[PDB]
């Protein structure tokens, strides 16, 4: 199994293990648009629904999550999803609260995880999955230099029964230096 | 959870639960080319390696496997991989022994599973993953009418440490009638 650090310290953000103690931040910044392109989106603007969403993140097998601290606030979270040491690959996903969109929080959170994945664990592949209707995230991954591999059609079903398409992106280890350079240019 | 039939009866083949009792067929028809584009390929032309490969198929969580009987011989196997009732999707994969390549065994095995997946379980999506170097299987999926969604680069690592790319194909439920028609034209 791969071991990850509990905490990361960046120039703009710091990361620490995501926990139930972070629930208050999710309750202080609830906005439907933030969860609309995520599976298991809070089913209602209530503490019970947001608690269920947070517990789902913390309970997915193999998933490792960090709260992203920006200044003195929790800006959102970043997740290592389905890490597979045997194939030297993993998936990464983030979610930021609306007020922090546009801040450097998301890029540095990714920068920090990607560096550990590629340089320390030496993963060969990191992938990202974005809802095809989520154009903001698609532009951000294209800006990061991630390669668009294609669209998994009807790859997830919503609770009302409708289906969503997942756009799959990846960064391979040989591509990390170039991606890393673009992230540093924008963060430092 | 979805329930599948233990047996299927086609015009050219019949399917029954894959089991250790089928090991003899794997030992009677060993050819490296048959396993070269599969993960966990038998590590040696020996009963011990083929037994490990068969037990790996039978032990993968959620995987359901059938021996394909062609005439009085086992022609290979077909597998439902990672079925996910919640998202109405699954992956399907087959492996046929060399002597049966070109027979109707593979198409009817797929025909039988696809019909149950789409018409009875009402899955919305069935996907297939093929090694990018496996051109025979890519041509067969294109002949079946499956949609090539893209290439998951370095999606699996071999035991020697080399990486393989996976080409991802799918058939959606709305496309099944057309695919079904092409399969019936060639089988009946």
């Amino acid at each position: 199994m791969w071991a990850f650090p509990e905490r990361f310290e960046g120039r703009h953000v710091r990361l620490e293990p995501l926990a139930l103690a972070h629930l208050p931040a999710f309750l202080r910044h609830y906005d439907p648009e933030v969860y609309r392109f995520l599976s298991r989106a809070p089913v209602a603007p209530t503490e019970e629904a947001l608690r269920a969403h947070l517990e789902g993140l913390l309970g997915e097998p193999g998933r490792v999550n960090w709260a992203i601290l920006f200044g003195k606030e929790v800006a959102g979270r970043i997740s290592v999803i389905a890490p597979e040491p045997e194939h030297a690959k993993l998936e990464l996903g983030t979610m930021l609260f609306k007020p922090f969109w546009g801040s450097p929080a998301n890029k540095e959170a990714k920068y920090l995880l990607l560096r550990h994945a590629f340089e320390v664990l030496r993963a060969e592949r990191v992938q990202f999955k974005v809802d095809l209707r989520n154009e903001r995230s698609q532009r951000a991954l294209e800006a990061l230099g991630a390669v668009r591999e294609g669209v998994l059609r009807k790859n997830r079903r919503l609770p009302d029964g409708a289906f969503r398409d997942d756009v799959v992106y990846s960064v391979l280890k040989e591509e990390w230096p170039g991606v890393k350079a673009r992230l540093e240019a924008r963060l430092y």
